């Protein structure tokens, strides 16, 4: 099993490579995962090495938003493991060699659970995400045909440019066909910006 | 601890998020994440619950990726803790409710290897990322005064356009200079696309 850890014999790793200044360990970031944490518990268990200069007290190998998070959520213990043999190049690692769920991915689950029953509110709550994640989300299980098109081919990947192609078919459906019908034209967050005030003239 | 798991004692969960279209799940990102785990081990241990059905045998909560680099890089067994309290929620959550280190963060970090002697390539294979990936963050550790400006200040963030402006910069200084001077100028993969051929002209 992982030990349940206090958190008071736990210190931050001053030499980890997320600085102060990463988006990630803003406010609103650690009260986002920590409100995960409140609700479901460090589901990854944290990775800390024994610190040789205060026997009894440990350092994190990588965890640390876990680690603010749990505190956010006020937790006296965090689950961990014992690793000392861990370095500098290894706590890189953590970080880089992960990848995401697709939009699709995540549309597609938010779809099976509205299947289900359940309220957008209530799937914002258990993965942590606010409402507008969802409504965002929401929006590719039922594309405008050209738009789905675009979608799949992966002419355009991004959620929010997305969004933003939806929101003016909505308005002008016969001239945002039109454009995409262009197989010379692009589409990124610019050229749809481009496009909204091509409309508003 | 964590236990050492017979890989073939563990099934993957059917409906996990990540479906197998997802980029994640390509070969050569497999042995992406496998290269490191023959070299380092598996470092965060996989989580998995009691399959029901099958007595003594295991279902992934979080870890496919894990253990699929576990088998391209040879292992037997894999680092996991048992969680039977594990839902389909959770297993969004172990890959939304994570953050990047920054490009910057990154540079930095290959700049600190750098200054103790470690060679480009060698910082590659730590990481277990290419040696292009290394080239395009040690541009960040010595950019041009008006790019890094651009850079510091957020008006430009993507590492691979940074590269695009300072091989433009490298070519028409001049020119680059006068373009970022422009405050209605946004930095985005298309302008910097339009910049390098106003500059292949002239
Ligand atoms: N030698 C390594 C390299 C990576 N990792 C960890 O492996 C995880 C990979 O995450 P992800 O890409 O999301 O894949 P898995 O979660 O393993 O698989 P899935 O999300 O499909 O369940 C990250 O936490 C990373 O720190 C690790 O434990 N040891
Ligand atoms: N309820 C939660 C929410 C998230 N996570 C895990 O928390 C990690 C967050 O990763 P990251 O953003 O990289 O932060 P930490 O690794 O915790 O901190 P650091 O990288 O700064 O050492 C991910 O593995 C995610 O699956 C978790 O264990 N339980
Ligand atoms: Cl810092
Ligand atoms: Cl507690
Ligand atoms: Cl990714
Ligand atoms: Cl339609
Ligand atoms: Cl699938
Ligand atoms: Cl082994
Ligand atoms: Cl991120
Ligand atoms: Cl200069």
């Amino acid at each position: 099993g992982p030990i349940e850890l206090d958190l008071d014999l736990i210190d931050e790793d001053p030499h980890q490579p997320r600085t102060a200044d990463n988006p990630g360990f803003s406010p609103e970031s650690i009260a986002e995962i920590g409100a995960t944490i409140k609700e479901r518990g460090v589901k990854s268990p944290i990775s800390v090495r024994e610190n040789q200069e205060q026997p009894g007290r440990y350092i994190i190998n990588h965890g640390a938003r876990r680690y603010r998070g749990s505190k956010w959520a006020g937790k006296k213990s965090i689950p961990a493991f014992i690793d000392n043999d861990y370095n500098e190049a290894d706590q890189v690692i953590e970080n880089l060699q992960r990848n995401e769920l697709t939009p699709r991915e995540i549309a597609d689950f938010i779809g099976r659970e509205l299947a289900k029953g359940k309220k957008k509110g209530d799937i914002a709550k258990e993965i942590g995400k606010s409402p507008a994640f969802i409504t965002q989300h929401v929006t590719l299980l039922d594309l405008p045909e050209k738009i789905a098109d675009a979608f799949n081919t992966g002419r355009v990947r991004d959620v929010t440019v997305v969004n933003e192609l939806v929101t003016a078919f909505k308005k002008r459906p016969e001239e945002v066909e039109a454009w995409l019908d262009d197989d010379t034209q692009e589409i990124t967050r610019g050229t749809v910006k481009l496009l909204r005030e091509f409309l508003d003239e």
